Formats: C-alpha cells, structure tokens, sequence
C-alpha cells in the first residue's frame, strides 16, 4: 500500500588524518520471473534517477557527514511499470571493504525506512549488530501482493561481492 518510500542510510565519520567511513547505498532490479530483467538495471551514481522506474537517488555522501540519514533513496511505487515485480535495496562497503573494514569498523550505521506517503518511520536495522558478520548487507525486499506493494525484511550478508551480488540476482546460487 505504501504510494511512496524513502529509505535513509546513516552513520558516525571519524577523521583521523584523511581517512573515513563511506557507505554505498544501490537498489537491484528484480523480475517476477525469478530473474531480473538485467541486474545491470540497477540505479547508482552513474544514474540521478530512474527514466521510467520513477526510482531516484538522494545522493551518495563520501564520509558520513551529516546529523541525519547520510544517503536514501526515493521510490514512488505508484509509478513502478508493470515490466519489474520486485525490487531490493542493498548498502555495500566501498572500497575500505579491501583495507578490511567492514561497517562494524564505523561507531556504529544503521538504516532507516519510511512512507514518504504517509510520513512514519517503518524500520531501522543497526549494522552494528549485522556488521561482525560480513562487509556487505542487504537490508530487505519490496514486491507486489493482490496488486498492492509489500516490503518484506530478510537480514542477508555477502561476504563481499558488489559486482556479484549485482548479478547473482539474475541467477540463483546451489
Ligand atoms: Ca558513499
Ligand atoms: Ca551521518
């Protein structure tokens, strides 16, 4: 039922000499079919926004600063074509992830989620908690029920595959 989402990524940035936290927000395209229609289909930086997915990105920050949800994204549901069916968001480690620094590295991150439609907080996970666990996480899914939108939580982690995850959606693993 949700007509519009907006999902909030934020976190303490410590500056020791240079170096900082930086988390990269994405959104992957999924088809109904058990496949997407092409992963590539998701929107990043290289992408202000949607042509016709409606989907558009707030902005991705470079260390965190900001009292607030750092990185979101706006999804209006109510303009989603027929062509995709289910969608998920994801917030994977940039490249600290390879100078090993998972997100339970930062004070501590944590996502938020909230109807832009109706303007109240639905969730919030704490990465300190899902962070010790890998480097990158997914924070839930989104799909269509009776003709009405549904978010659907799942905790997943990769142990780090941003250019797999991305494409591991358009084929199921063993
Ligand atoms: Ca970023
Ligand atoms: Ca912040």
């Amino acid at each position: 039922s949700m007509k519009n989402v907006l999902v909030g990524l934020g976190w303490d940035a410590r500056s020791t000499d240079g170096q900082d936290f930086d988390l990269d927000a994405s959104a992957f395209l999924l088809a109904a079919n058990g496949k997407v229609r092409g992963d590539a289909d998701f929107i990043f930086y290289n992408n202000l926004k949607s042509a016709d997915g409606s989907v558009t990105h707030t902005g991705d920050n470079r260390t965190g600063e900001g009292d607030g949800d750092d990185e979101s994204l706006k999804i209006k549901l109510d303009a989603v074509p027929g062509d995709v069916d289910k969608i998920i968001f994801v917030v994977t480690i940039h490249d600290a992830q390879a100078r090993r620094q998972s997100f339970g590295q930062v004070s501590g991150a944590f996502i938020r989620l909230v109807n832009d439609d109706n303007q109240t907080e639905v969730a919030r996970y704490d990465l300190t908690e899902d962070a010790s666990t890998e480097t990158a996480m997914l924070f839930g899914e989104l799909y269509r029920h009776n003709g009405e939108w549904k978010f659907r939580a799942v905790g997943q982690g990769y142990a780090g595959g941003l250019a797999s995850v991305c494409a591991q959606y358009g084929i199921n693993a063993s």
